[PDB]
């Protein structure tokens, strides 16, 4: 049974920062909670040592008419839930977002329209989402695969082959980038930053002592945003920014004294103007690690 | 009628940063809107002019058996909230937090505990909020009191005259702390630090462009950790501090193009060792406004 609830857009849950993308995890949380038998907010394997339903891949899909900038305060939104079978130590989540009271907003998942057939109107989410556990208690690096004992996928729907987050994830890890340089209609722009990013220990980190899944996504931002500036646009002009695509994979944690290395580049459109690809990829240098790439459709 | 609810803890609502004030403003929202017959989400005035149930003034008070650093992923809590009576512009809404199960968790709000005898082991929030406007569509300064023609506050229960964070919120704008300078078991240490704070414009800005009243507890922390790391101590000793009470209050927003600066100091005990009371103030120099002040009680 996939689960739909009525939701009023909350500060806490939209704005230019990450917090639309910590409420669409703690959704994921919830519905891999209800649909897997297993707590997983306090879920521990055998030995007791928690373990944590991480976050690998990551998209929002929108649109013109919905993307995760058209939300603000009060906004009556419907929201439609549900985890596919990725096997016994992994799951897939998707929620569906519609103004609530638009045409045909009680419909349920539909694997075709997330994956080949996406409407303008809906914003559409998919969590990949695998079990680790640390290696080691104060370490955020070696993490270890693992699996709470009480996790059960048996219940749910299948996906074909062809509709593969993991795949999708093994991509971009390898291209940096979600869409292929070899993509027609694009010219790459030959203005790129790096930007230094030292672990901000107040902002970036999660309860239990983890960089936060959600703070990539702002630390994503202020890539783009340095490379917004060095490109002379303005600070007004980014906030009204459209994003109708964007795709993150995780690929490592960090230790809270890391230094990262934020880097981004730009694709715009032989074909319509405004339009963008902004890559970006999350380095540890030190470790010799990419711990995460991402790429922004923007109009 | 006050609103009990049990609350398993998300990652979107605990750790260093300020998502657990976040998520206890998103509650003040929705219990005013369920106590006030108003829809706080979406209020507007007579004239159609969104207006914002801006946050005044904010306490957290904890202890060592129970503070906001205590919670954790899955941890299960009792929250128990309710408006008071500020009369027709402004209310005051408490909330108390317990652990799941714990000795008489279920109890009604009471205002003698909240004010006078807070217990060990319970969390007390207090936010005072006041219904404001823009004055120019795209300022965030020069904001303009104003009240929902929908909004009622004839249902709600009395404060007595001695507890007020009316005059809590006076004193501190006066003072610049919540802890009167001449309170005895304190000595005043000679480094401070003033820090430069540019808005960050994807992290601290909420969804209709103010600035996000979650982020000044960010800001006051950025001030917090530089006057931590000029003492000389660590980033991981900074994560493992614990804030048994901490104040703000809101004197006004700022636009999003400002540079603040970031005012803090520190008192230690005399008496117990590793007890410390910070107090930090925002300032927009451009504009000769203090914007924010905050006392943190540390242990």
């Amino acid at each position: 049974p996939e689960i739909k609830q009525a939701v009023t857009v909350r500060p806490g849950m939209c704005g230019p920062g990450s917090l639309f993308v910590g409420q669409l995890g703690d959704w994921t949380w919830e519905t891999v909670s209800a649909q897997c038998d297993t707590d997983v907010f306090a879920a521990r394997d055998a030995s007791g040592n928690p373990t944590y339903l991480a976050f690998y891949y990551f998209r929002v899909r929108g649109g013109r008419e919905l993307h995760p900038g058209s939300l603000t305060f009060g906004d009556r939104l419907t929201v439609t839930s549900g985890c596919y079978d990725q096997g016994t130590e992994s799951v897939l989540t998707l929620h569906r977002i519609d103004r609530a009271g638009s045409d045909d907003a009680q419909r349920p998942l539909d694997l075709h329209e997330f994956y080949e057939r996406p409407r303008d109107g809906s914003l559409y989410v998919e969590n990949f989402n695998r079990w680790v556990t640390r290696s080691a208690p104060g370490s955020n690096e070696d993490l270890v695969k693992s699996s709470p004992p009480g996790f059960r996928n048996d219940g749910l729907p299948q996906l074909p082959a062809a509709y593969s987050p993991r795949a999708v994830y093994r991509e971009a890890r390898t291209a940096h980038t979600f869409r292929a340089l070899d993509e027609p209609g694009f010219r790459l722009l030959p203005d790129t930053v790096e930007v230094e990013h030292p672990v901000d220990i107040v902002r970036d980190v999660n309860g239990v002592g983890l960089l936060y899944f959600a703070s990539y996504f702002s630390m994503v931002d202020k890539a783009a945003l340095a490379l917004w500036r060095r490109l002379g646009r303005s600070d007004r002009a980014f906030l009204r920014r459209v994003v109708v695509d964007q795709q993150m994979c995780y690929l490592g944690n960090a230790d809270l004294d890391s230094v990262l290395t934020l880097g981004a580049r730009v694709r715009v459109s032989t074909e319509t103007p405004g339009e963008e690809l902004v890559d970006v990829v999350i380095s540890d240098r030190d470790s010799g690690r990419v711990i995460a790439v991402s790429t922004l459709h923007t109009q």
